């Protein structure tokens, strides 16, 4: 429970060496002291309010590796009136606006909140064995895996993994928090970076949630961003944009072998509009999604007239030689 963050992670990652080299768990390595955790896992005597910015978070972090342990060195119980003070506490840290934690004088320094809020998110997360907690946790970890902030997003997307392994979570559930993202992306300006990257977070934890009708409205608003991104090339964000969406397709698994006609087709026209084969960085992602269908990307570029369209037997020779191209 250090407020030291380098002598925490040390200490943690010693009792984990010790663990591996006596061939003991870190619970019953620990299970002797565990009486010197009595007042710090939860935190008893004092309001992490009261407490400073490091102390809080070594002492969530000390209660998220304490309870991560395979067995539980210690179960938190939402009927002790300090367990659930913390909860309470790591529920409002989780929830509470950025404005409403600065108010408050041991925030009130802090250059950002955002590493707090993800010790708070892993302590949280770490309560995955309490049914009554779920609903709740689950909602703040949607409302972290929807953050604008990136490292909020990845503590999120990571969180919701640690949170997976304990806990089952409903499909209706999962419709239900995204739904505010999914109504907004209808229109093509709404697919900012921070957005595809939030997709793409909810299609690695939940695969199921895309299906075809949502490939197909992604590869419209992927043909008008390559649009864009060539109206942009010409006059002289959008670059990055389009290479997510692309990469956004092979984590899909509901995306069907037609897509790979029309994602080339554009790739192409936008290659060739803009006259770039080494620098461009759809390359990356589209090979990721031919791998999955490597028949039909094969038997589309081994056509006849296809061969002998020289811009196309490049773009095939190219991926040939890329080295995920195995399957190919």
């Amino acid at each position: 429970t250090s407020p030291n963050s380098t002598v925490r992670k040390q200490a943690m990652h010693s009792l984990q060496v010790l663990a591996q080299v006596t061939g003991k768990s870190v619970t019953v390595i620990m299970e002797p002291h565990k009486e010197v955790l009595q007042d710090m896992v939860p935190p008893k005597k004092h309001l992490l309010r009261h407490q400073p910015a490091n102390a809080q978070i070594g002492l969530m972090e000390g209660n998220t590796f304490c309870t991560t342990l395979q067995p539980r060195l210690f179960t938190m119980d939402l009927n002790v009136v300090e367990h659930k003070v913390f909860y309470t506490e790591l529920l409002n840290l989780c929830e509470a606006e950025d404005s409403a934690l600065t108010k408050l004088p041991c925030y009130k320094s802090l250059p950002s909140l955002v590493p707090l809020r993800i010790a708070a998110l892993n302590a949280l997360a770490a309560c995955n064995y309490l049914p009554q907690s779920r609903e709740k946790i689950i909602a703040a970890l949607f409302k972290a895996l929807n953050s604008t902030n990136s490292e909020l997003q990845e503590a999120g997307e990571a969180c919701m993994r640690k949170f997976l392994e304990g806990a089952t979570i409903e499909v209706d559930q999962i419709h239900t928090h995204m739904r505010p993202l999914l109504m907004m992306l209808g229109d093509y300006r709404s697919l900012t970076l921070n957005v595809v990257n939030r997709l793409t977070s909810v299609t690695r934890l939940f695969p199921n949630s895309f299906n075809d009708k949502f490939c197909d409205q992604m590869m419209q608003h992927l043909r008008k961003w390559m649009e864009v991104v060539v109206i942009t090339h010409k006059g002289g964000n959008e670059m990055k944009i389009c290479s997510a969406i692309i990469n956004l397709f092979h984590l899909i698994p509901a995306a069907p072998q037609t897509l790979v006609k029309p994602l080339l087709e554009v790739v192409m026209k936008t290659e060739r509009a803009m006259l770039i084969e080494a620098g461009s960085p759809f390359r990356e992602p589209l090979i990721k999604f031919l791998t999955r269908h490597p028949s039909q990307t094969v038997e589309l570029f081994m056509m006849e007239a296809t061969l002998n369209d020289p811009q196309w037997s490049r773009m095939f020779m190219s991926f040939l030689k890329h080295k995920d191209a195995r399957p190919l």
